[PDB]
């Protein structure tokens, strides 16, 4: 009997990754969740069944004039097998323009929401939020939830960076020398990476862990995402996009967070006790309702024998379901998957 999980930032914000979570090393009794040394977080599925996830990117940093943009969220339902390992990056909010008392004088600096040394405000853009990522097989991010752009200040210039992206992005015509110099390439970025070139180096405002865009001027850094926000766009165009690999969830819901916060992943257990062959599944708006039904999602009322395989497989092929979407399909003995038409066969 386990409560819903809330995979969070462990008190970390801004550029610096999490350092201390509940568990930092794996246990064997309730192996559960723990923090890796690269800033990602592992979780071992404890019970085979349907899970409802909410995956939210981090919001943009804020300046004395304006609040950052909220991260992007995706809510999905996915069937998970016990002992499967999920690796995740929880995006963190972008930092803010400040000054620090270095030596006996005040230099421009970047300040996170958990900064102990923030007393003086700066008059420039703030940085973008990091995206929030989930990988099943640790070869690509099956889920990317976009982060929000940072707060812009009053003016305009081209001294601003894109957040990180999963896939290629053709940048905006206004992304020139500086923008290309400071734009992030991957979500996992190191300290010296993408400071503003030259004199504006100290004035760099760092996007949050998860690839939040830096800023070097008045514009807020764009949010990271499947494709990063456009620093030159209007409204949500500045914030990152989200995508879910269709090999992971059939019907994900994408929406904008109602709050300016760090990233996080909510994992909900399906708790309704269900009479076989029906299992617990979610269906209302945003999967907020648990119900008993055929795991493939079909009505039990189709025929006298509930949850019967709805496909007739051909020749050298057996009866299967897809490990995550529970989509009915036909495994061909030569490797080939006929999760396809009446037409298709085993070559
Ligand atoms: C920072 O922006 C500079 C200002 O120019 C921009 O104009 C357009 C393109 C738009 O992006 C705008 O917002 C920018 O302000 C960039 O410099 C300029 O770069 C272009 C190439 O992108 C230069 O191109 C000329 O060169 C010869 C002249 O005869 C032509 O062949 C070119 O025509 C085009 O040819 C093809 C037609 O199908 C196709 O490749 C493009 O449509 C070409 O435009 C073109 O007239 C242009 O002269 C130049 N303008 C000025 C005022 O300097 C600047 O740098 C550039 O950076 C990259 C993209 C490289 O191509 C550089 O060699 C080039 O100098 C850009 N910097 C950065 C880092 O982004
Ligand atoms: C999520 O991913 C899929 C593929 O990774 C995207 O689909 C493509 O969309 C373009 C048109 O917009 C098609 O012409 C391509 O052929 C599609 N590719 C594939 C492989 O199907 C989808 O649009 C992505 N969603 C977002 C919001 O980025
Ligand atoms: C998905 O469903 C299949 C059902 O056959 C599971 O398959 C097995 O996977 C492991 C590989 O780690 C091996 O024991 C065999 O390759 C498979 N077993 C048999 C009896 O064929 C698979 O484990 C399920 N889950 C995942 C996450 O892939
Ligand atoms: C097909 O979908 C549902 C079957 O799961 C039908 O509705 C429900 O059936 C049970 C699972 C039970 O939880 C009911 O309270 C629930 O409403 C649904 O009515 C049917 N669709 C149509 C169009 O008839």
């Amino acid at each position: 009997d386990i409560p819903d999980l809330f995979i969070n930032t462990c008190g970390a914000s801004g550029f610096e990754q999490p350092q201390n979570c509940d568990h930092n090393r794996e246990l064997d009794g309730q192996t559960g969740h723990f923090l890796k040394e690269d800033g990602t977080q592992q979780w071992t599925v404890p019970v085979t069944g349907f899970y409802r996830m909410e995956i939210c990117g981090a919001g943009g940093g804020s300046n004395s004039k304006a609040s950052g943009d909220t991260g992007d969220c995706v809510t999905l339902q996915v069937h998970l097998i016990e002992n499967l390992s999920l690796r995740m990056l929880i995006g963190q909010m972008g930092e803010s323009p400040c000054f620090t008392e270095h030596d006996d004088e005040l230099r421009p600096s970047s300040c996170s929401k958990i900064s102990h040394n923030y007393v003086y405000d700066g008059k420039r853009g703030a940085a973008g939020g990091g995206a929030t990522l989930l990988t099943v097989e640790k070869d690509l991010w099956n889920v990317v939830a976009g982060g929000g752009a940072g707060a812009s200040w009053d003016g305009f210039d081209m001294e601003v960076g894109y957040g990180a992206s999963a896939i290629h992005v053709k940048p905006d015509q206004r992304c020139n020398e500086t923008c290309k110099a400071v734009s992030h390439t991957d979500f996992i970025v190191e300290r010296r990476d993408n400071r503003c070139p030259g004199e504006k180096g100290e004035s760099t405002v760092f996007g949050g862990f998860g690839g939040g865009g830096n800023s070097c001027g008045m514009l807020g850094g764009s949010g990271a995402g499947y494709q990063a926000g456009n620093p030159f766009g209007k409204s949500r165009a500045r914030s990152g996009s989200s995508n879910v690999s269709i090999d992971f969830s059939k019907s994900p819901i994408y929406y904008q967070s109602e709050r300016l916060d760090e990233g996080y992943i909510k994992i909900a257990f399906c708790r309704k006790r269900c009479e076989p062959p029906t299992v617990c599944r979610f269906r209302k708006d945003y999967f907020e309702e648990e119900y008993c039904g055929c795991p493939d999602g079909s009505n039990v009322t189709d025929t006298e024998e509930a949850c019967a395989f709805p496909l007739v497989c051909p020749s050298s092929s057996t009866n299967q379901y897809r490990n995550f979407t529970y989509e009915p399909f036909c495994l061909c003995n030569n490797g080939k998957e006929i999760y396809d038409v009446y037409n298709d066969t085993c070559e």
